């Protein structure tokens, strides 16, 4: 598209190729959705959106060197009090950061301590049996009288 | 590529040898690497687990779930180291005649 | 594909923007596969493999 008096490439299909660029051309003359079928990479300086695919393989990667990779539902982030699921590895800290759970009930993991706010139950063969109750430190004590 | 949704996910054997797996890049089943390694050895038709480093590593071969790190379970009153709190700690008495 | 008397649209290749559709498009004019680079979206009402 003509703007000004110089022409900007808004998309290019190679025909040797395939090579596929849509959008106009950063400084860097790489397009904002770029499609290189030699290396088979879907690069796009965007978000995607779709319902369901099938994986095997995730890297949770750090493109800018200051983006958090993380995992979160929409509108979910570390330690709000928002009900979601948070994995990820806090740059800041460089450590794995888990929060699963709502304000009230939830499991968080911040590298450190892995503190669980919430009803924790461990099952065995003979029933459950309540965690907290389980090592609430019951200890029989004896208390000793003359008389 | 970078970030992408989904919700459904198999891991899938293609060519009948390679091992259906999740994996941080470097990172192998075993290896001293820190990373998350999750997926069925194809080998032994188990799920094997491996988040954590050399050191600090929680492992699941399918069979025995051994975690060699710092095991802490939570209560209400506080937490309470899991190691300690199953040393076993028995209270015994020793009898003297005198 | 001219079924009938009419022509349904089977897929269009928009030269200004990129904008693909495949597929017969529906009653609410959106293709089974659609493809919006503008927006950059993978929305098929579909199963992927």
């Amino acid at each position: 598209m003509k703007e000004g008096e110089i022409w900007k490439q808004t998309f290019l299909i190679d025909a040797a190729t395939g090579a596929i660029n849509i959008g106009l051309l950063d400084e860097e003359g790489k397009a904002p959705i770029s499609f290189d079928p030699i290396n088979r990479v879907v690069n796009v300086d965007g978000k995607v959106i779709t319902r369901d695919i099938n994986a095997a393989n995730f890297i949770m990667t750090n493109l800018s060197g200051e983006d958090n990779p993380a995992i979160y539902t929409q509108g979910k982030s570390w330690g709000d009090n928002n009900s979601g699921i948070w994995m990820g590895m806090d740059n800041t800290s460089a450590k794995a950061k888990l929060d699963i759970g709502n304000a009230t009930q939830w499991i968080r993991y911040d590298g450190d301590v892995l503190r669980i706010s919430s009803g924790v139950v461990i099952g065995t063969p003979n029933g459950d049996v309540d965690l907290g109750t389980g090592m609430q430190g019951k200890q029989t004590v004896f208390v000793y009288k003359l008389a």
